[PDB]
């Protein structure tokens, strides 16, 4: 007689299951995961090559780091951590130089060693054309931290195969990823915790959808099957982690995506590049950069007469392509406002959350991903769940 | 009317410490340790700046590393550490170089990017005047893995500061400690376990000295109670760290050691070299390395307007000098096998037991004294002390 189900979420992803996980273990409810795809994990699924055994990042490398305690304690759940730290090599003019922004990067590009001092007073001076709190764009933002003749060389390049789009058209948080230091210190994040799923990051995802009252139907898209489940369960409310602008069927106009093409190749060598990733800041080469994922875990012992490299290539994501970065205009960000009240209509006539990546529009990490989703359920899911609070404000 | 004390320790270095704790906690035995410094833990003791707070390695920088999991299990018993991992810069003709050897240094030296394989190649080429396998000394044994161009610009230039003896004539074992790599990692070491202590060295070695039944004598020459001590407990054996030659009052000469002497500076700024360990490999400069304390411990939050930095000096150790590195040449290995011998027939005689880098003559780090500890105690002084067993074999 009563409902079937108590949630739906619709995306397998760390934000999908994240909710999915809480909403079960804490709460005891039914949850249906719908995943499109073959398997789960969204992105960060991962996959073991045949010949070498190396696990494969198949969507793009996924190092996890965060400087969130709770989020930190709340992933040790389901997986250990490697002490694994990432370190990130820039290919310029057939050179490599130490990257980020450091006293490796600016003694090598400019041949001769600098002190701190040293440091600041020359990025000060090439710098000098704008300043840091008043910059719009990324272009400004980039020249306002690095100076100008660092921005030619290891940024404004990358930022064109990555982005094809104006410099000055391109949000400033974009090159603020990246730490901007002057010491020697060459670690490509600075957060607090950092490392990789000692068993790989598909056992991970596996531990978090492990639970009974949690069932994940694969190769179900939710537009196909959402007339004939919803009735099933008329209460349960539904958490939407694809694309946002997909969801009205692109009636306001499509928002800027780009998408990653990937080229996996077994090489009869034991040693590529020897680093994880490599960084090509230079236009004569299409990729913008290339990993090798026995780098990742050094702590295991893969064979040394073979290896496994991926070339990372980028472009503009299309009508039935899988996007992966928001470019964020000032277009873009017109249109996603746009959305935003259609979301926010959806949400008090049906009952239908908009979160993660791609739900919301957003340059997330899996660790912003989670605490997203950990801030869903406190604040939104769980009193509704379980006190009958409306899902709006 | 029975024994004041079951065993003398001279010396409370971490050789001295692993003895005394050991016997004390496992054995139930009442030890005295003795040492002539004002202060406990020999070289590894360690004093905070008042100015800035930052903890000083008084005798030269200290960085804990092992493979050995007995040692780092035994040694977390006294304290914590930090996921420090050690690395070192070299300072050449005005330039910083990514050091020890792999395609940092390489690509840096050469000009340009070298693969792991094209690395291997190029320094098989330059490595051709000898074979690892057939070098004597430190020379050959350098150029045979990094070399002739390499060893002439980062290794024969700090070898003539450090030692100021003929490469031909010190052991190769001296080169050898430095990794040799064809990837980006620039760890300087290359152990499984590695770290600093937390609270730092002097708590931790206050925590091995912590037993009720350790006694420590500070500011206490051995040789000039062990005349009054030994008649109160004369079936105590001797465990004795210091100079082996100094023990026989250097009857059969003395051996060669290296001194070192440091110069600290507190500076009006918040960073001066942006790295912990900084290697002046040129002779231009009369110090083998600076030191910046602060980079040791980045979790740590100090003062950002000063900053404390130490200069090596490195020279021959003379009559009343403290020894700290034994120069091993053919005649001092000579020197050594009569002092060898002098000392088994010392502990056939009056108990006396020899260990420790001092004591033995040998190019010992913290790990490597401590497991000769444990192996001392294991074999030799817990089958004597426990079982009545002769010390030799
Ligand atoms: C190349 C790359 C590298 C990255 N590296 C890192 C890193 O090193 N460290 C880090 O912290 N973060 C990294 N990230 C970011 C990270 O992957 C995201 O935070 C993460 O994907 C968050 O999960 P999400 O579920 O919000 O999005 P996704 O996990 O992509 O989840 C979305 C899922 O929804 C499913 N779906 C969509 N529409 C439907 C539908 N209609 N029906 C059914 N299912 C549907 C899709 O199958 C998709 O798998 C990287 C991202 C990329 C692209
Ligand atoms: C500059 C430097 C840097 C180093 N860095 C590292 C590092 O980074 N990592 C690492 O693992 N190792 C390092 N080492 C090596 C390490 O310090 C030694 O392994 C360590 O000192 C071992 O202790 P030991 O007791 O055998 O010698 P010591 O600790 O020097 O102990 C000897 C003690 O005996 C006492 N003594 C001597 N004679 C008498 C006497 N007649 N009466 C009373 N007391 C006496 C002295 O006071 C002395 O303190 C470094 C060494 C040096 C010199
Ligand atoms: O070598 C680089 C790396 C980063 N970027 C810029 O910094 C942004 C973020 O870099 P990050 O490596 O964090 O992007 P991601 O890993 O998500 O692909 C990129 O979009 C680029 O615009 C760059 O210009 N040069
Ligand atoms: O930049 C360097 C560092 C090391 N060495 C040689 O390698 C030996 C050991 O170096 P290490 O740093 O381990 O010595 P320590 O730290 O004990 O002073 C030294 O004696 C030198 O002969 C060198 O030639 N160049």
């Amino acid at each position: 007689m009563t409902a079937r189900f108590d949630l739906f979420v619709v995306g397998s992803g760390f934000f999908g299951l994240t909710i999915a996980e809480r909403v079960a273990t804490q709460l005891d409810k039914r949850v249906l995961v719908l995943e499109r795809r073959p398997h789960i994990g969204g992105n960060a699924y991962s996959e073991a090559e045949p010949q070498t055994g190396i696990e494969v990042h198949k969507y793009g490398a996924h190092l996890f780091h965060t400087s969130n305690k709770r989020v930190w304690d709340y992933v040790r759940q389901f997986t250990d951590f490697t002490d694994y730290r990432h370190r990130v090599f820039a290919m310029h003019n057939g050179q490599a130089y130490q990257f980020p922004m450091g006293l490796g990067l600016v003694s090598q590009f400019f041949g001769k060693y600098f002190t701190p001092e040293q440091a600041r007073q020359l990025i000060a001076e090439q710098a000098a054309e704008i300043d840091t709190a008043d910059a719009q764009n990324l272009e400004e933002k980039a020249i306002s931290l690095i100076g100008r003749p660092l921005y030619e060389a290891f940024v404004k390049g990358y930022t064109a195969k990555q982005w094809q789009t104006d410099p000055k058209e391109l949000p400033a948080a974009n090159i603020t990823r990246l730490p901007v230091r002057y010491t020697f210190d060459n670690r490509y994040f600075s957060d607090t915790y950092e490392g990789l799923p000692t068993d790989g990051y598909t056992a991970w995802l596996q531990n978090m959808a492990a639970d009974h009252r949690i069932e994940v139907r694969l190769n179900t898209d939710w537009f196909d099957v959402r007339g004939q489940l919803r009735p099933g369960s008329p209460a349960a409310p539904v958490v939407y982690t694809g694309p946002l602008d997909r969801y009205f069927d692109y009636a306001e106009g499509r928002l800027g995506w780009r998408t990653l093409d990937f080229e996996v190749e077994v090489l009869p060598i034991g040693d590529f590049q020897g680093t994880a990733v490599m960084n090509y800041n230079d236009l004569d080469v299409p990729y913008t950069r290339i990993h090798e994922f026995r780098h990742f875990h050094p702590e295991r012992d893969y064979r040394t007469d073979k290896t496994v490299i991926m070339r990372e290539y980028s472009r503009f994501a299309e009508d039935d392509d899988e996007p992966y970065y928001p470019i964020n205009t000032e277009a873009d960000r017109a249109l996603l406002a746009t959305y935003r009240a259609r979301a926010k209509s959806e949400t008090a006539s049906s009952k239908v959350l908009f979160g993660g990546r791609l739900g919301t529009y957003q340059y997330l990490d899996m660790h912003m991903a989670i605490a997203s989703a950990l801030n869903m359920y406190d604040n939104v899911l769980a009193p509704h769940l379980r006190d009958g609070v409306p899902l709006l404000q």
